[PDB]
């Protein structure tokens, strides 16, 4: 709604690819977010102007809870900086979740184990894994209505490769020829409302499923990439987003690894 403030920075080259060495965008005109494609000056300005409310879920339940420390803390360093963020933790150890100091406008809530109280709170829901940490800035440049993130074992796979669920009878069922990316589990979000449909939607699937005596090789995720391939998201993340240098390394092909697999 309102209007940018007057702003410095590069012009931007119509005849310059900002990378050359990756896709940007995916045929269905969604950006792929790698470093280099955004500058966050404006994207920050935008969603500040809105007075954005980020909610960060995590579920951290049995020896998982060991993981919160550390997470929240570089989530405090690096995750939405600057703009609102309210932390979920579902844990079935309240009292084990660590005491961790967090910046202004930044809030947290332990939730033993509501729908409409997401709807209530926040603006966008990103959903992640526990058992990883925040090297680098991960920021506004992921929020839109919905958004998968490139699995970083599979981002230079062909789609014959992906572990998709391949067995007819399941729901997250994609043939070989079918597929755009392999999408991560540990790393998905958007808008309360999208990500509610989809939730919503593999929670069906994995009941239908489950009354057919079937479970999806790799359970969440399969229907995750399943949904994400009959409503494609509207930006796609990159590996910087979700990796593992213990068991891939650090490629010339990632400037920044962001969000990562704790040893
Ligand atoms: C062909 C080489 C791929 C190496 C990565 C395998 O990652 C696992 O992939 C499956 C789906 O095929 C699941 O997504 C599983 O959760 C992945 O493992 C987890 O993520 C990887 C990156 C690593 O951190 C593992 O320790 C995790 O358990
Ligand atoms: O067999 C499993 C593996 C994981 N989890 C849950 O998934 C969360 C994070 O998953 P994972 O360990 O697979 O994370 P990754 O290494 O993919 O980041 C944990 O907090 C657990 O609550 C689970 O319930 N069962
Ligand atoms: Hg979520
Ligand atoms: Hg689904
Ligand atoms: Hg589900
Ligand atoms: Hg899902």
């Amino acid at each position: 709604m309102v209007s940018l403030p007057r702003m410095v920075y590069p012009q931007s080259k119509v005849l310059t690819p900002c990378r050359k060495d990756v896709l940007v965008v995916t045929p269905w005109l969604a950006p792929i977010v790698w470093e280099g494609t955004f500058n966050i000056d404006i994207l920050n300005e935008q969603f500040r102007l809105q007075n954005t409310t980020i909610g960060l879920t995590v579920f951290a339940i049995k020896k998982y809870v060991a993981f919160l420390k550390l997470f929240l803390e570089t989530a405090e360093k690096h995750f939405m900086v600057g703009h609102r963020v309210h932390y979920y933790v579902f844990t079935d150890q309240p009292a084990a979740v660590p005491r961790v100091t967090l910046g202004t406008g930044r809030q947290l809530s332990v939730l033993e184990v509501c729908e409409r109280r997401f709807l209530s709170e926040v603006d966008y829901l990103v959903c992640v894994d526990v058992d990883m940490e925040f090297r680098d800035h991960v920021g506004v440049e992921i929020l839109t209505p919905l958004f998968g993130t490139l699995h970083p074992g599979f981002y230079g796979s062909s789609r014959e490769a992906f572990t998709y669920e391949r067995r007819p009878q399941s729901q997250a069922y994609i043939p070989k020829d079918e597929g755009d990316f392999y999408y991560l589990g540990r790393f998905f979000g958007g808008s309360v409302q999208e990500v509610q449909r989809l939730t919503r939607a593999c929670h069906q699937a994995m009941m239908v499923d489950q009354a057919n005596g079937i479970e999806a090789v790799w359970h969440d995720e399969s229907h995750l990439n399943k949904y994400l391939l009959r409503h494609k998201p509207t930006k796609v993340l990159s590996p910087e987003y979700l990796w593992d240098q213990q068991l891939l390394g650090w490629p010339a092909v990632l400037r920044k690894l962001r969000f990562t697999a704790v040893p």
